């Protein structure tokens, strides 16, 4: 019921090509009540992660094609305030992680 780790969604998303099903986009997050500077997201939606987001790359810290979009997932969420992990996939699906707020990424996949 819950994958949230580098591993699994690794996993999950090379396998079936869309986020496990305890993800939710910021959107649908504020759509159930989630405010951001209470931390309450684990209140309003417990068991769900934020993930499905365009991700921007306009840094180009990402490869580049002309056409690849790329997303990104929260990684190792429970509850309170997001943490610093991040599950970055493309169109193509390569697969990167960063454990440091976008400062770093590692290919995964």
């Amino acid at each position: 019921q819950v994958i949230n780790t580098f591993d699994g969604v690794a996993d999950y998303l090379q396998t079936y090509h869309k986020l496990p099903n305890d993800y939710i986009t910021k959107s649908e997050a504020q759509a159930l009540g989630w405010v951001a500077s209470k931390g309450n997201l684990a209140d309003v939606a417990p068991g769900k992660s934020i993930g499905g987001d365009i991700f921007s790359n306009r840094e180009g810290k990402l490869p580049g094609k002309s056409g690849r979009t790329w997303r990104e997932a929260d990684i190792n969420y429970t509850s309170g305030f997001r943490n610093s992990d991040r599950i970055l996939y493309s169109s193509d699906w390569l697969i990167y992680k960063t454990t440091d707020h976008y400062q770093t990424f590692t290919k995964i996949r």
